């Protein structure tokens, strides 16, 4: 099964390119958005944790509106990555939920990222809320230190499906070359045996970069590239990412 | 591991080296292909001798080898007779295959020969020693066009190759499933990290296994085959595109 967001069909054809916008202020958000129009991406992720005024609703809303006005074609993914999973700042569970609910209610965003480890009650409720306002949910988990066993990676991914995620997502850090392969094996087992929707997976750092390139074969429906700045280790430039995906899609 | 130097090319260091296969039936085909390949961006030229129509006529093989060496002067030359039993273009008895390879060594025109792991241990050891005595490196190989053996069998084959004197163990396998591609890569990592004391070449064939032809720098395959115009195996991509991907991965 696939997920359609603003006419982009995720889980079909070549993996979709996502780029993260990281602006600290409304001014930086506007200039970054304008500059990003030159890049060949499919989905724009707004990394809200990089934004300085995250607790001022009116400010968050104004920035989302600015992005939506500059980037009118592409799906917009609203992602507050918590400090706990590699993000720039922390919020209370309540703050995090209200933030995402406000994004959903604004009509400015097509998708939201919800971290699996937020709490089942909270995730369930917010997934329900998102779906009531036609907003898709990428449910995510990140491990910046290590790569868990394939079985544990699959366990997380299925729990994400179980909680109603439109797109389960997991990012792990390899400590060895074999760790890259463990992430790929979990991806294939999930996609072939248990998934009834698209999944996004990556092995981070330069070492796992191959996981960001071969999703068309192995099962990851989307991959992140960098415009000028990486939002995670291992991301290569969007132009290079497009070149490689294109070669693999036509090879 | 110890690197392997063929002419001025150091295999096993930096980004994987690109090898391309020259396939011609007659001497006219060989000359025409060698001329067309002069423009191509590759590091090692493999002559797929099994494609050549008159491999049992020493003078014809020698002239063809000379023709290639006169046209392509600055790239190492790998002489490869891929046997029918290993998915090649013609069958030879063990004796004809060994005599052919020895003729290649004796010509002084080739820098490397490809010897198939399962030819027979006695024959392989004697031939490896002979190549070495004459300053010819040996890529030892094994191919399976239908399936991917267990990772542990793949590693055992690469290790047996080392045991038999191979300068560069090489194995090409075919994935039935996506997971099979990962099995080939697992075997590559295990071999390179725990057992290899020299460079190795590995690939999962077909489009499905193409990542194995691109990710050698991270996973441990020292060389990779691309196609100029016609592929010498399933899943090879054009040399231009192969170079582009390798450079991108090198600078990631």
């Amino acid at each position: 099964k696939t997920v359609t967001v603003r006419d982009l069909v995720v889980g079909e054809g070549a993996p979709k390119i996502i780029v993260s916008l990281m602006g600290k202020t409304i001014t930086d958000v506007k200039s970054e958005a304008l500059a990003y129009r030159e890049a060949d991406f499919d989905i724009l992720e707004w990394r809200v944790d990089h934004f300085a005024n995250v607790t001022t609703a009116e400010s968050v809303l104004e920035a989302a509106g600015a992005i939506r006005e500059i980037i009118t074609d592409k799906p917009l993914l609203f992602t507050f990555r918590s400090a706990k999973e590699g993000g720039e700042q922390a919020l209370t569970t309540g703050q995090y939920i209200d933030l995402n609910r406000a994004a959903v209610d604004s009509g400015l965003v097509d998708m939201i990222d919800l971290e699996l480890f937020t709490g089942d009650d909270e995730v369930k409720a917010t997934v329900g809320y998102a779906h009531q306002h036609n907003v898709a949910v990428i449910m995510s988990n990140h491990d910046f230190h290590k790569t868990p066993a394939a079985e544990e990676i699959v366990q997380r991914l299925r729990k994400m499906q179980e909680l109603g995620a439109d797109i389960p997502k997991i990012a792990v850090m390899p400590q060895t070359k074999a760790d890259v392969l463990t992430l790929l094996t979990a991806t294939v087992e999930m996609q072939e045996r248990y998934a009834d929707r698209p999944i996004i997976t990556m092995s981070m750092s330069k070492t796992g970069v191959i996981s960001r390139l071969a999703g068309e074969v192995f099962g990851s429906a989307a991959t992140f590239g960098a415009v000028k700045k990486a939002s995670a280790p291992g991301q290569i430039s969007v132009a290079d990412l497009r070149t490689v995906l294109t070669i693999l899609h036509q090879a």
